[PDB]
């Protein structure tokens, strides 16, 4: 037995069973032991019980010597922004995504906001928290309350030239998230009407948890902008880094096109630069990272990858078909808000709808969305299927999970590393029907 909360990539789990206060202390604890010098950035989402535990953290590393900057309701990408602008230890966000009610949750990092994950540390804060049996000390450091946002909005604005936005009208679908308080914050800066969605934080969240992939939660969205003749619409998860897109015609923009689209705008100001994708879905960013001038950089799926591998290549953008966009300039940190700021821009300067930007590139590559299973035996489904496709003999690509390109159509099959589930993602060069019987087959097979 090991704590369950304790996931690959950030902690997780029911309250109380699974993460409670006393174990939030523990982390606390745990996290002062794992750290460089200096202070600990906290921060935590709407949900009910996320200031208890930010408290109970704090609790624990101001007894561990560490001095915390508390920064309240916020985003997570404000806990990356502020842990690298401050030049502090690290940061924790409390906050659980589209998790159920009575679960919570922690996102954990070090200096720069560089990730703690399974391997690179959080499991050795698991380890000494489940071992801990110590009585806990009293605080020997001091909390600082630290809620201005001055500098985040400024690194936010930097990226576009407000002469140039035109008077978008924009709907907002916060969620009952935190999205909206940033939106409101933003919009004296920014020329757009906004039509806000759900747009007061409220942890009990009556319009359900926010996940805009939900087809409830994306027709809220939709309808919104066709009701109001809308440019776009963008709607966030709860914690607001992950982002959706919605064109003039109320229309989900699978996220994979957004990766291209946004490549492009961050490639126009700082030119030539490294662009890293995932291997999920890739023709598309590839061609249009090369024919902007930038440098595609293939990458293992997952923030943490993601974010390293920009450190190593000094990538100017990352992007993730699963809805994360990654600035360099943001601590090499995913935004939730950089991604809408620059498709208002770009829709600004060219005079072109967001579904123009888009369109003739979905046509060209088509994808079949990301399709999830949970099966009995997933290692031999998956071996099913390669063993159906081996007589084509396509390239095989093991950067994540297995990916398989037979010239006109591929597919990446890999394990999440979030749930226990298969996710498919298939691809064609411009052919509908190639792409439904592919994928259909592969749904069968590993169906079987
Ligand atoms: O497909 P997976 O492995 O479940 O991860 C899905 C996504 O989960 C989180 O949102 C982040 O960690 C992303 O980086 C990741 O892409
Ligand atoms: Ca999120």
């Amino acid at each position: 037995m090991t704590l369950p909360a304790f996931k690959a990539y950030d902690i997780r789990g029911r309250v109380p069973d699974e993460l409670n206060e006393d174990l939030a202390r523990r982390i606390g604890v745990a996290l002062a032991a794992q750290l460089d010098q200096g202070p600990v950035v906290l921060g935590h989402d709407v949900r009910l019980a996320s200031p208890a535990l930010q408290e109970a953290l704090s609790a624990g590393l101001r007894a561990s010597g560490r001095d915390v900057i508390d920064i309240g309701l916020c985003g997570t990408e404000e806990v990356y922004f502020q842990t690298d602008y401050l030049k502090a230890a690290g940061g924790v966000m409390v906050t659980a995504s589209h998790n159920p009610m009575d679960y919570n949750g922690m996102k954990l990092v070090r200096e720069q906001a560089r990730p703690i994950s399974s391997d690179t540390g959080l499991f050795a804060i698991r380890d000494t928290v489940a071992a801990d049996t110590a009585a806990p000390g009293e605080p020997t450091a001091s909390e600082q309350s630290r809620t201005d946002k001055t500098a985040y909005l400024e690194h936010l604005l930097s990226y576009v030239d407000r002469s140039t936005l035109k008077p978008l009208k924009l709907v907002v679908n916060a969620g009952n998230g935190g999205a909206g308080l940033i939106v409101d914050l933003l919009a004296p800066h920014l020329p757009f009407e906004f039509v806000r969605v759900f747009h007061e934080p409220d942890g009990n969240f009556p319009n359900g948890i926010p996940n805009p992939l939900l087809p409830e939660n994306r027709d809220a969205t939709a309808k919104a902008v066709k009701d109001n003749g809308a440019d776009f619409g963008i709607a966030w998860d709860g914690d607001f880094d992950r982002c959706f897109f919605f064109d003039h015609t109320g229309r989900f923009i699978e996220g994979y096109y957004l990766v291209g689209l946004l490549a492009q705008a961050i490639l126009a100001k700082q030119p030539g630069g490294k662009v890293v994708h995932d291997p999920r879905l890739t023709w598309n960013t590839v061609e249009q990272v090369e024919e902007a001038g930038g440098i595609p950089v293939l990458c293992k799926s997952g923030h943490a990858f993601i974010k390293e591998k920009m450190r190593s290549e000094n990538a100017v953008y990352g992007g993730e078909m699963s809805a994360h966009h990654y600035f360099r300039e943001f601590a090499y940190a995913d935004s939730g808000m950089i991604p809408w700021l620059l498709i208002a821009e770009l829709v600004s300067q060219s005079g072109r709808s967001l579904a123009d930007l888009v369109e003739a590139r979905m046509q060209k590559f088509p994808c079949s969305g990301e399709i999830n299973f949970k099966v009995a035996d997933a290692k031999a489904s998956v071996a099913r299927v390669m063993e159906h496709y081996a007589s084509l003999s396509p390239e095989l690509d093991y950067t994540d999970g297995i990916s398989a390109d037979f010239g006109q159509w591929r597919f990446n099959l890999r394990s999440s590393n979030t749930e226990p589930l298969l996710r498919l993602n298939v691809e064609t060069r411009g052919d509908a029907a190639l792409l439904e019987t592919r994928t259909q087959e592969i749904s069968n097979l590993l169906r079987g």
